[PDB]
């Protein structure tokens, strides 16, 4: 497809099964370690994804603190719109 995937996740009794990596002075937020069987994976949601969007927000440009907030605060749902970093760059 053309569009960016949008991963739409409910909240697990284990959370949403996937964790929030950035790298070092450099801007950017990736997916990492998306559990077998979670809701992160039935969402389709993959490791070293590049994080875009959060619940319509875009959160290219934010700290790994402020985009966690994003992503917890919510109410136990959450929308992630997410690239392939390989093939896809914000100019
Ligand atoms: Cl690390
Ligand atoms: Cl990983
Ligand atoms: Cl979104
Ligand atoms: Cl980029
Ligand atoms: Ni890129």
């Amino acid at each position: 497809g053309m569009l960016p995937r949008l991963c739409c996740l409910e909240k697990g009794p284990n959370g949403y099964g996937f964790h929030l990596h950035g790298e070092k002075g450099k801007l950017g937020q990736y997916i990492r370690l998306v559990e077998p069987g979670s809701p992160a994976e039935k969402a389709g949601l993959l490791a070293g994804d590049r994080l875009v969007e959060v619940n319509g927000e875009n959160v290219e440009k934010e700290t790994h603190q402020q985009v966690v907030s994003r992503i917890r605060a919510a109410l136990n749902a959450v929308r992630l719109l997410v690239v392939d970093p390989e093939e896809n760059t914000q100019l």
